[PDB]
């Protein structure tokens, strides 16, 4: 029996995450795991924020505020943003944790000890003017590949992506603009071609579609280039090293990140009160624990690769209990891009869906369920809002929230609320209990596959079964005529809606719990389904869902993307309606202020 | 060895928190049960909204959406402010889960069997043209005291503090204006007289203050009137009896209530895996569970009286395990009310502390730290923003902060971040480890008696000392000399922060982590304290707190207070501050957007 590491790409510490984000490596993960604990499995989902890097310094620089000042305040608006987008990790860590701290250094000697390392000296950048080293996000300098000017980092805002920091023209210090200065330094690396062979040879014996396996092979075909794993930043862990060359130098958040995936899974079980039952999940002891990697695609050779080695690089675990190795990733399911309406999202052209902005209009179920409606699965795929609440309004509330809606209006209005006991059952009211049957069974396997979309499809069919069943059932007719006829249509509609509760679960955490309410059940939700019970007493009729309205998207797009990009906005707004119409909507929604928006996003109206 | 019970009054679904619910009856139960659990004892913490009532009916009225609607929504805004708050509920329910329609419904059920009860038909009111009883809230006239049109419930906005329904002047169904009508009704009561001499004998043997244990018996001296607990609304757990009168009935929210304080712990045993174990805390086995009830001042009568006697109607628990019976409340510690900068808490005149919308602009230790200061215990105190901002600049920043940076920054200066072995203690060395001896004691002592402003000043002066110890025993002279001596001051220092980061814990969760990071630290936090070992390696000299500011406290109010109620923004920002520096905040905060906002607080300026 096979117990569950599952985790999640460590958010970045340097910002608020977006639905690209969450498309791409947390909603799969949590709907995975959701079900994995629906069907009893032994499973552990950890994450947290990666706060150390080259970036979070800069971005301290930059506001004037200590990388510590910053990275608090978005664990909690990361932590929280998690929680409001139902994303049960079984704990939220940071890298700020001592235990991190601890074992990342220890990762990096256990690497020392096993000659996986080589110090070597280099001629690097540097500020005099500042009297400091400039490491990667600190180059401000023309484009590598188009030639523009300013550009940090790898990721651009021209065509750009992957600039190294030397490629860039005119080199000048980010701080203060001073032309750059070089100073040579010291920094160990590690010898990754010492894990080429074991690697391609492990790689070889796994289960991963081809479309990576092998293209991870090729990218591994040819040599492994020594990478450095330490810098010189003043924010981070501190080499071991007791030597005056490594003081003031700390280990390249490269390395340590992935390191993060222990740390808090030890932190998690160490809080829980079981202190050393992390042990059994990322150590091989007697082998089976399968480590899933819930990330995006930009991560599969990080986690195909080099994150593989960092663990084969501390070969032997080895205290007071078994000295046994680390587990390696089993499975490392990774996402495409999303877009936005055309366009990629960009935190520079301030163009995406921000999680926690978006979960100010719409619930949780609207975003989870829309999301995974269109998981960038095999390609990218585009958030659209027109998209959105037309799946919503016509899937959603017209086809689920109906037959939910009309099942309970019936054994309310013909029984009281009170679960009708069944007779004689006809083709249908066989099929109907099989159709329930199917679905938790190719639902089920189709999450154990990665298959959300079409999972989530599965079983919004049952629900658009439990439609036809009733249009074509005439309860309203036989209620009239044969009182113990309707009364197994009744049930069985019930039955339908009681298992629709559970299998929405995984994908819709709260319409999961409104129909429990509804059903009026206390029952510890699970995947093996059971019947509702005659002279059972349900609840009376609720609603399920609300009608997305044209007012909550104009009110979104101009409370929230028009100011941070007016033009972008402007586009959307003139595209799906009419002027005369955003105005009254902004005016009745703006009080004293509503014109001084219209006018911000229709350049000119006055 | 005793085991606690402890909750927090259920906030009502019909809107968000404020400080005065907070200071009330949350903030405190969180410093108390922190406490406890780095004590070690066994204590479980629950809470939950209260989702029924004639209120949240009618906002559904109002606004037009269904009952379920709203509190779901506020259940979530709630949950996710608590969570803000660092309010560490172990769980936080909702009187929607079916175990508490279950639970409640046995409760009457109970109540029934042991005739304490008694059906009796009354003429109430009604509307004709919406055909449907005019229950509490939906009364629409003139007032009960002092004469104002439209008076709904019992609480003002003129004078007016309980105004029944019928003093009310000009009856007219708030719904459509329609004068009422009188249709006669029949609901089930509870004789309280049945309990009052059993009630005032229990109340008598009992650690409660006088202040309230005696006017809890005068209160009492006087009969208990049968009072009504069930009601003619469409929103709510319905009443058991399978009779015609009682159809369309539901349990008076009042009386169902508190019976939530047992639904959702029953519910939180369920979904942590442990079924059974409420009965222990709950029900009194071999009974010694303290069942502290944090609430405020008004609810002492209601949880002193009513709440033990529907406790007392259900004499008998029993099945399958033993028949016992419901613990009483051990105590009750409730809180006076706040102020706002002098005036009282208004969500009519929308004057109040929103703690989401303060959470927006202050981290979570700034808001738990002040209204810690100024814990309404004994009587009212008053919110000031020059108070807030002045208590922690001065406080929490120039000492606890000022004492925590100083120290770290020394042993980081002269020992490298290593905690340097203590050689002979004179006195004061001798005196400041006692100090933290005591602290540890002395608060310890303070919190299990509720007092939390006290508690915390304890832990301040602590720091106060740690500051005082530094400050003459000057380290950057001694080092230059005495190397020895330098790193006793050093080591003992340090010894001060670490208990400072265990005594913190239950007042500042987070300036609590942020030390145990600094010290790094993977010890589980423990009110046992163990001195810092020399050679421990400890972290670089970050920052605690950083200062508030007027751009800030200016910020806050031109965005929150303003709008809702822009007089009083104000009259409060001319009285702190200069119209000429309120604008160049206002100008480099809103953009676009200032202008209008100016205009919006100072009348006219244009
Ligand atoms: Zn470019
Ligand atoms: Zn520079
Ligand atoms: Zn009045
Ligand atoms: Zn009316």
């Amino acid at each position: 029996m096979v117990r569950y590491m599952v985790t999640s790409a460590l958010p970045y510490a340097n910002g608020p995450i977006h639905a690209g984000h969450l498309a791409g490596a947390y909603l799969p993960a949590d709907i995975f795991v959701r079900y994995l604990r629906l069907k009893g499995e032994d499973v552990v989902f950890i994450c947290g924020t990666d706060e150390h890097g080259t970036p979070i310094s800069f971005r301290a620089l930059k506001e004037g505020r200590s990388p510590r000042e910053i990275v608090d305040e978005f664990h909690e608006q990361i932590k929280i943003t998690f929680q409001r987008a139902k994303i049960s990790f079984d704990f939220f860590g940071r890298t700020e944790l001592p235990i991190h701290y601890k074992l990342s250094q220890e990762f990096f000697l256990k690497a020392y000890e096993n000659g996986h390392l080589v110090k070597k000296v280099t001629k690097q950048a540097y500020c005099e003017h500042d009297k400091m080293f400039l490491p990667d996000r600190f180059v401000i300098g023309t484009c590598p590949y188009c030639g523009a000017e300013d550009q940090k980092g790898d990721q651009c805002e021209v065509c750009g992506r992957p600039l190294t920091p030397e490629i860039l023209i005119n080199p000048r210090c980010a701080i203060c603009g001073r032309p750059i200065s070089f100073r040579d330094s010291a920094h160990y690396y590690i010898k990754m071609q010492d894990f080429a062979e074991r690697l391609k040879r492990w790689i070889e014996k796994q289960p991963w579609k081809p479309n990576v396996k092998n293209m991870v092979l090729s990218w591994i075909e040819e040599g492994l280039e020594e990478r450095a794993i330490t810098r010189d930043l003043n924010w981070g862990i501190p080499v071991p090293l007791d030597e005056e060359d490594m003081k003031g130098k700390v280990l390249y958040v490269w390395f340590e990140a992935p390191i993060g995936y222990i740390s808090i899974t030890i932190e998690h079980f160490k809080r829980i009160g079981k202190p050393n039952e992390w042990k059994k999940y990322w150590l091989n002891i007697d082998g089976q624990t399968r480590v899933i990697h819930f990330i995006g695609k930009d991560n599969i050779p990080f986690h195909a690769i080099f994150w593989p080695a960092f663990l084969m690089a501390y070969g032997k675990y080895k205290d007071e209990e078994v000295e046994a190795e680390w587990n390696l990733p089993y499975d490392i399911p990774a996402n495409e891009y999303l877009t936005l309406e055309g366009k990629k999202f960009s935190t520079s052209r301030n163009w995406a869906i921000w999680v926690h902005e978006f979960l100010d209009v719409f619930p949780a179920d609207y975003l989870r369920y829309y999301l995974t409606t269109i998981m960038p699965e095999t390609r990218d795929s585009d958030f659209s809002f027109s998209d959105f609440k037309v799946r919503i309004n016509e899937e959603l509330v017209n086809n689920l929230g109906n037959f939910v809606h009309r099942a309970l209006t019936f054994v309310n209005r013909y029984f009281d609320g009170v679960v009708p006991e069944r007779g004689e059952l006809d083709e249908l009211d066989r099929e109907a209990l099989e159709e329930i049957e199917k679905a938790f069974k190719e639902v089920g396997e189709l999450i154990m596959n990665y298959r959300f979309k079409d999972a989530l499809k599965r079983v919004m069919s049952l629900a658009s079964f439990g439609n036809r069943y009733f249009d074509h059932k005439q309860p309203w007719k036989t209620a009239k005529e044969d009182k113990v006829r309707t009364g197994t249509t009744v049930n069985i509609s019930l039955q339908i809606v009681k298992a629709l509760g559970i299998l929405l679960e995984p994908f819709l955490p709260d319409a999961s719990e409104k129909i429990w309410h509804l059903l009026n059940l206390d029952e510890v939700k699970r995947w093996e389904f059971r019947e509702l019970p005659a002279g059972h007493k349900v609840r009376k009729p609720e609603i399920l869902f609300k009608k997305v309205t044209d007012d909550q998207i104009i009110y979104f797009i101009l409370n929230y993307m028009a100011k941070g990009n007016p033009e972008g906005a402007r586009i959307l707004l003139d595209k799906y309606y009419k002027r005369e119409d955003v105005i009254r909507v902004a005016k009745e929604k703006f009080g004293d202020e509503a014109e001084v928006v219209l006018r911000r996003v229709y350049k000119d109206i006055k």
